[PDB]
């Protein structure tokens, strides 16, 4: 396939397929990956940088896909900068919504908490981040560092786990009353009835699934 790339020379620009009418330059033996992201073509450099750390990372270290961000700035409706160190990375105004457990209602209870106290989803990671550090906190993504270079997906993953973990910390003292006197849910954090807005409600599901 023909692939003209914001940093491909100008004579492959004039070569192309024609209209239908009513510092870097790619090399000839040089490819193209699409960003994951905005699917716009950028010049292959992976393999280059693997002996060469000047060149920008293009790739999100944990899915290994690749992302444009970083190479030459990312442009897309829906892209707040896809890719980016861990702690700088920008998850957007509505990271809050649905973060825990994919469910409003326990998700509003932590920005209740966060707002009466003044702090933000970034003061949130900062904080979550320094446990990761310590092990107090964990990931699935368990090699996953406040350095760790990662997309927008793949950090949002792991910052749902730290925020449950923030939120799972929070004394009962400081939350409503409202909040703490609901029984826990049998099943749990995993529980799949809490997208019910009434058995959301009704039970806690900051807990774990009951055994014994
Ligand atoms: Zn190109
Ligand atoms: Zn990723
Ligand atoms: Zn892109
Ligand atoms: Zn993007
Ligand atoms: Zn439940």
């Amino acid at each position: 396939p023909y692939v003209v790339c914001r940093q491909c020379p100008e004579y492959r620009r004039q070569a192309a397929q024609p209209p239908h009418c009513p510092d870097y330059v790619c090399p000839l033996q040089g490819s193209h990956a699409l960003c994951t992201c905005c699917f716009q073509p950028m010049p292959d450099r992976r393999v280059e940088r693997e002996q060469d750390p000047r060149v920008a990372p293009q790739q999100c270290a944990v899915c290994l896909q690749p992302f444009c961000h970083l190479y030459w700035g990312c442009t897309r409706t829906g892209c707040y900068g896809c890719l980016a160190p861990f702690c700088e990375l920008n998850l957007g105004d509505k990271c809050l919504d649905g973060v825990l457990n994919n469910n409003s209602y326990e998700s509003d209870i932590l920005k209740n908490y966060l707002a009466t106290r003044g702090l933000t989803w970034k003061n949130m990671l900062t904080e979550s981040l320094v446990a990761l550090q310590r092990g107090v906190f964990l990931l699935s993504d368990y090699r996953v560092t406040g350095d760790t270079v990662l997309c927008y997906c793949c950090g949002l993953r792991s910052f749902r786990e730290l925020t449950y973990q923030y939120r799972q910390n929070i004394p009962a003292s400081e939350l409503p009353v409202a909040v703490t006197s609901r029984p826990d849910c049998y099943w749990g954090r995993n529980c799949r009835t809490q997208v019910k807005a009434h058995h959301a409600m009704k039970f806690n599901h900051i807990c774990e699934q009951t055994r014994f």
